[PDB]
């Protein structure tokens, strides 16, 4: 059996929305043998998370996914069995006509942003009748049931465990990036936005008794790192030493290589949606920088995740983790919040592995999506399940 899938992605900003839809598109084609067309309105954003891509090509097949440019004006084509509107990006007019014209009209899904709030359970899989007659279904990724789950490839944790149990595989990957760990040096990856709390944290890493290696992929936070280092230029391959802190700049690497980087580090500073979850699959301590929103509505998503993630932690670790995460997202941290958290990183690592294993036994999002279409198809013909 093979169904066809349309996935529409409007790169509003950054690389998370194309990062998530690309990850889903690959999984649908590789693990489920589905026919997948991914529509992106900005090919240059997709080309940086998938270096094999050609930005000027109007159509190309990568990892079994037909990646097509979302054109203006929109070239009319036939609609697939399932049309995934990612993050309410609005489908083309003529494509909704093509969805409605089919003998079996397309299943219309709206892929929502991931949230840990409890209320998304009451809205997951909710149908909404549109004016044209078709219904749209809201799909909420989640950390608890009911929800749409989390993106996770098949055998992901099995590969991660073998990678982290092999000193040679970790050193071999870091050597490809030009990274050489020192004995006793803690490894921290930095992926965030502009953050006024960064200099306060880099000062504590500098003055610490134990040394740290700060690996910074090229991106937004690099100007802040360069400002703290009192340097004008910060290029890929540069290394600067500030007492106990080694800062090394990494390239913006392929998505799967970013996973291996997350797997090497003892603490991963991540952000947004995809890298926030990928750091959890790494089974390592992490730091989440969520971008500020209207008023302060990003505070709700942060506290919702903190309540769930800290539920299994010891009181001391949970309290220090909370205060640090809030300060890291407050645009102005706390001068001593790192000392209390650094001393508990070995125990935090153990709890992060338990968190990954327990989340890893929930069915993945791509499987629930494929199962949603199966139950929806059988129901459409009033058949049993
Ligand atoms: C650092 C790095 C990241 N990546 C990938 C990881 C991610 O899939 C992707 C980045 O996506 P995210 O983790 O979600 O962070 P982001 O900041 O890039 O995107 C986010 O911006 C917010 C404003 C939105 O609210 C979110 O919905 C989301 O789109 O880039 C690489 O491929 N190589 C790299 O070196």
């Amino acid at each position: 059996h093979m169904a066809s899938w349309d996935i529409f992605c409007s790169v509003v900003d950054n690389y998370g929305d194309i990062g998530v839809t690309w990850r889903l598109a690959r999984q649908l084609a590789a693990e489920h043998g589905q026919a997948v067309r991914l529509w992106v309105d900005e090919p240059q954003a997709f080309a940086r998370i998938c270096p094999r891509a050609d930005p000027v090509a109007h159509v190309q097949c990568l990892d079994g996914v037909e990646v097509r440019a979302w054109g203006r004006p929109w070239a009319p084509v036939a609609a697939a069995d399932v049309v995934i509107e990612a993050f309410a990006c609005e489908l083309p007019e003529a494509h909704r006509q093509a969805m409605r014209e089919r003998k079996r009209p397309s299943l219309w899904l709206n892929l929502e942003y991931l949230s840990a709030e409890e209320w998304i359970g009451s809205c997951h899989a909710l149908p909404s009748l549109q004016a044209c007659g078709l219904s749209k279904y809201f799909f909420f990724p989640g950390f608890r049931e009911p929800s749409g789950g989390l993106l996770r490839e098949a055998g992901l944790l099995e590969r991660r465990r073998r990678f982290q149990a092999s000193v040679s595989a970790q050193d071999e990957f870091l050597a490809s990036l030009g990274v050489r760990r020192k004995v006793g040096e803690r490894l921290i990856s930095l992926f965030a936005y502009e953050n006024p709390a960064l200099p306060g944290w880099l000062e504590q890493l500098r003055d610490a008794r134990q040394p740290s290696l700060l690996l910074v992929p090229e991106g937004r936070v690099l100007a802040d790192v360069a400002d703290w280092l009192r340097v004008a230029t910060l290029a890929v391959g540069d290394v600067h030493v500030r007492d106990a802190l080694r800062v090394q700049v990494l390239p913006f690497m392929a998505q799967d290589d970013y996973d291996r980087l997350l797997w090497c580090c003892d603490l991963n500073a991540v952000r947004g949606e995809d890298s926030f979850v990928r750091a959890q699959w790494a089974g390592r301590p992490l730091l989440w920088h969520i971008y500020r929103q209207e008023e302060e509505t990003h505070l709700a998503k942060l506290e919702a995740f903190l309540e769930l993630y800290c539920a299994g932690l010891p009181a001391d670790l949970a309290e220090n983790l909370r205060t640090f995460w809030l300060a890291w997202n407050a645009g102005g941290g706390l001068a001593g919040a790192w000392e209390g958290l650094e001393r508990q990183l070995p125990e935090w690592r153990r709890e992060a592995q338990r968190w990954a294993d327990e989340q890893g036994m929930r069915p993945d999002l791509a499987a629930r999506l494929v199962q949603f279409y199966a139950d929806w198809l059988l129901e459409h013909h009033h058949h049993h399940h």
